[PDB]
């Protein structure tokens, strides 16, 4: 199947061109770009990638949670939890006046902890020992490779026995299914792992049965081939099922998002609209000579025989695109102030538009202005006495088409546009929207029947076309009456195909609900849009005539039509997750008004949308670029109870519960300042000092006393900085040997390790920045109350060449910043207590067991599953 | 922006106090800075549209004309524009003129 040839400048061509699914997105994006004037594949594959989503990972060995550092000693080492090590670098620097960065950092931290906490063990390595089965040390969550080459034989034997004691309690049990062993793991990720496991052992066979039933009910309407097989309820003894998604998606979850009409339209047209091809009523007209095509005189004779240009094919595509979507795509005329044309094409377009389009009654496809222009063109054509003359009586009013023509007095006033009743177009005296029986989607149950024809094409007509023929015959336009009469089968076949495509292929959750569909036309009449916004496409005059002659043949169906429910459920689940995250942010603002800078719903929405799947991000950005949002919409949306259950939601709730304590998020307001001495120890005996493992850090293991400390505030600091006495006040208070607390705002904290003398900017670093050397002559001295603060640990390395008083300095060197976090991120632990960390319980499967996701199995609904009975 | 509240920059308000700043003492300069900090911006509805409202300094004869212009802007939006567009549409209808 190939299209009829079209002219490319001076040469004929018949290439199909871009797919209709791709052309539509480009046009919509171009219109949106025109909106804010004052790549398509990159998006299409992005939506397509949503069908292979995962929120877990099968891992051979759990990630190590602890590691040890050697301090040039063999008696004790440092135990460091790598969880905080990876956690401190997740977010960016937090400022005192950029809430968006603050909330984005919080959301990124929550997403990181959720991602780290989800993992499933498949098959752990193991080794037999003295008739007992012992897990190998590699599966454990600690690494101590560098520890071994320094320990003595006694401690080596002790730790070897400790490793050999990691027995699997049920290992000796025959024909068992799973194994359990003790291990070490951080609490924040262990909680998420336990939650995921607890979700796992909950069997959901009825959920799968209901999902398959809904798939069959959907396939009823989508005309999917019926497999001869009928599904059976069976469970293999060596399989464990996981079902991350629930299939019967609620449409309220997707249709409650404000200003989501454009987003839903784009998603639907990307996921359901099929490509097609265009055919002339008579094939191979390019082969026949022009003389056989041009037979008479008149505007229609001039119009007939001309071949369309390549550019006008795009406008024909736009017209058809508006035809498939009744109330969401509207047409308008493109008029260039410095252009002109043969009036015959305008006359023919005006004649054709009345039959080709519909307006009024139930819905419209064209604006009021376009209707007025078409009426004017029809009037001008009716008063064009090009071949014969007939008597005409004019009406008292000056409105177009207010006259009676012909020997038999025919009233042309009925053809004037009127959206209240739709007399002038295809909606005249016919009913096109109806309800038959409940649909797979409860929100959309309507049926669309252009011209009143249904699939369940010779001889069928409708009232508007008969009236058109009657008026044409009465007006004396006999030549074109026969041409119109000969075109009925082609027109009816085209409209039957359009109805088939609309009712059968474009059915999805993204389809507009019935209530908003009925509310569009009164809204358009009123003029002030509410809760819905249509998009207007622009076409040319000749495009109407060329569309009246070119049909649409659905050569291929949409490739992604088979996987629509999965992406629909994923999108709904993502929306629910975003809503829950914003509700948690609101609760966080509620709990802590005295340490959180400010609250703003728009900042909440921007932060939650910043970290999201890219396709969703782009779609929402386009939708909110077309139409604006306000605080009221956010407040209305954050309170609706509708939600889409899924594994993602449960994992997010557990992660939020674990992260309720913001100290786990590496954010601390307990930053203190106090002049302290950098220790310089004696070296009377090098080995005695070596064996005790000396180290220094700015960490405070206990909070200071409630007194002797002064509580500072952002307002007080700002006032003191504006006075210029900030530096003097701090210098005096430090000369007074008193402590100070820089509370009132959360600060980002980083961790560093050093063995030599650390860089001066770190040891002498300040929690704030105060600059007084400027020539601006404004803002006086700038103060930044919230800056990055760093945790540093120092390991003292000593060599035998050092004199006992080698580390004595002439003048003391001081350090300033101190902080308390109330968590043992770094511990000094003897070699005898290294293995005490193994206290968590772990469960794993076996190689004989196979784990697979049922979600990939419900790819499409083709299998019935026993009687519902 | 400052503390989550939008604050007008020191150039929008109609004063030229930057020349006297270099000689001013610290304690008067702090009061000047505090007065700058008080230039917060609120919201107001005009013709069913939200606009930014703030306080400034201007001469009486110029302020009178500014207020008159603003009042004319609000007054026109009621009926005059629609009637003018309708008359233009009618004229285009008669004179065979098609407007965008």
């Amino acid at each position: 199947i190939k299209t009829t040839p079209y002219l490319e400048g001076d040469v004929l061509s018949s290439d199909s061109g871009p797919l209709l699914s791709v052309f539509a997105l480009q046009e919509i994006m171009q219109k949106v770009r025109q909106v804010q004037a004052d790549d398509v594949q990159k998006i299409l594959d992005d939506i397509k990638a949503l069908a292979a989503e995962q929120v877990y990972k099968i891992v051979k060995v759990p990630s190590i949670s602890f590691r040890h550092i050697v301090m040039q000693s063999r008696d004790r080492v440092l135990r460091v939890d790598t969880y905080y090590e990876e956690m401190s670098q997740v977010g960016d620097v937090i400022t005192e006046d950029e809430p968006e960065k603050f909330y984005s950092t919080i959301i990124k931290k929550v997403r990181f902890i959720r991602g780290k906490g989800s993992f499933i063990l498949h098959d752990i390595p193991t080794r037999d020992h003295r008739g007992m089965e012992v897990a190998e040390p590699e599966v454990l969550g600690v690494e101590f490779k560098n520890v071994l080459p320094v320990l003595t034989a006694e401690h080596r034997a002790m730790i070897q026995n400790a490793l050999d004691g990691s027995i699997i309690e049920n290992g000796n049990v025959a024909t068992r299914d799973v194994d359990v062993f003790i291990g070490a793991c951080s609490e924040p990720v262990y909680r998420i792992y336990n939650r995921l496991q607890g979700y796992i052992e909950a069997v959901q066979l009825q959920e799968l049965r209901n999902s398959i039933g809904w798939l069959e009910r959907l396939g009823h309407r989508k005309r999917i081939t019926y497999s001869q097989e009928v599904l059976t309820d069976f469970r293999r003894q060596d399989t464990i099922w996981v079902l991350a998604l629930q299939l019967p998606v609620n449409p309220q979850v997707v249709w409650d998002v404000p200003r989501s009409s454009i987003a839903n339209l784009i998603m639907n047209i990307a996921t359901c609209l099929p490509t097609g091809e265009y055919i002339a009523p008579n094939p191979r007209i390019s082969s026949i000579t022009l003389t056989q095509r041009i037979t008479t005189t008149g505007p229609f004779a001039i119009l007939t025989g001309s071949t369309p240009t390549a550019q006008q094919l795009n406008d024909v595509r736009k017209i058809y695109l508006a035809l498939m979507f009744p109330g969401q795509i509207i047409l308008d005329l493109k008029i260039d102030p410095g252009e002109r044309m043969d009036p015959a094409v305008r006359m023919v377009a005006g004649v054709v538009g009345h039959l080709l389009f519909t307006a009024g009654g139930r819905f419209t496809n064209l604006t009021q202005n376009m209707a007025r222009q078409l009426d004017i063109a029809l009037n001008d054509y009716l008063l064009y006495m090009y071949n014969t003359r007939v008597q005409v009586n004019y009406g008292p009013t000056g409105e177009p088409l207010d006259f009676q023509i012909g020997r038999n007095q025919y009233d042309c006033n009925v053809f004037r546009a009127d959206f209240a009743t739709g007399t002038g177009y295809n909606g005249w005296a016919t009913i096109d929207v109806e309800y038959r029986e409940p649909a797979p989607y409860v929100h959309a149950q309507r049926y669309i029947r252009y011209c009143g024809i249904d699939s369940r094409g010779i001889g069928m007509t409708y009232h508007c076309y008969n009236e058109m023929l009657r008026m044409l015959v009465a007006a004396g336009k006999d030549s074109e009456a026969a041409y119109f009469r000969s075109m009925l089968p082609f027109h009816m076949v085209r409209f039957a195909r359009i109805n088939q495509i609309i009712n059968e292929d474009l059915h999805s959750v993204f389809s507009l609900p019935d209530d908003m569909f009925n509310a569009l036309l009164p809204d358009l009449i009123a003029g002030a849009h509410q809760n819905a916004d249509p998009v207007v496409l622009d076409v040319s005059w000749i495009s109407l005539w060329f569309a009246f002659n070119r049909s649409f043949e659905p050569t291929h169906r949409n490739e992604m039509l088979e996987v629509a429910p999965l992406i629909e459920s994923v999108y709904a689940s993502e929306l629910s997750v975003m809503k829950v995250d914003m509700r948690h942010l609101s609760l966080m603002q509620r709990r802590f008004p005295d340490v959180l800078i400010q609250a703003r719903p728009s900042h909440f929405w921007k932060a939650v949308l910043n970290d999201s799947p890219e396709a969703v991000k782009a779609v929402m950005n386009l939708s909110h670029s077309h139409n604006f949002i306000n605080i009221r919409d956010m407040m209305r949306w954050v309170m609706l109870p509708s939600l889409q259950p899924s594994l993602k939601l449960a994992l997010e709730e557990e992660a939020w519960a674990a992260a309720n304590d913001f100290e786990d998020l590496m954010l601390t307001d307990q930053v203190y300042m106090h002049r302290d001495m950098l220790p310089e120890p004696r070296l009377d005996d090098i080995e005695r000092f070596r064996q005790e493992g000396f180290y220094y850090t700015n960490m405070l293991e206990a909070p200071p006393e409630i007194d002797r400390v002064v509580q500072y505030t952002y307002e007080i600091a700002r006032l003191q900085a504006n006075m210029g006495q900030f530096r003097a006040a701090l210098r005096r208070i430090m000369d007074d040997d008193d402590w100070v607390r820089f509370g009132g705002v959360l600060r980002t904290v980083r961790v560093k390790f050093y063995d030599a003398r650390p860089p001066d900017d770190v040891l002498q670093g300040l929690p704030f920045s105060y600059d007084t050397n400027e020539r601006g002559g404004l803002a006086y001295a700038t103060i930044k109350y919230a800056t990055e603060t760093t945790i540093f640990y120092l390991i003292y390395n000593v060599e035998f060449s050092n004199t006992p008083d080698s580390l004595v300095l002439i003048n003391p060197t001081y350090t300033m910043t101190k902080v308390f976090i109330n968590k043992r991120i770094v511990e000094r632990v003897r070699v005898g207590q290294i293995l005490a960390v193994l206290n968590r319980r772990f469960v794993a499967y076996k190689g004989k067991m196979r784990i697979m996701d049922i979600t990939q199995s419900l790819k499409m609904g083709t299998k019935l599953a026993a009687p519902t009975v």
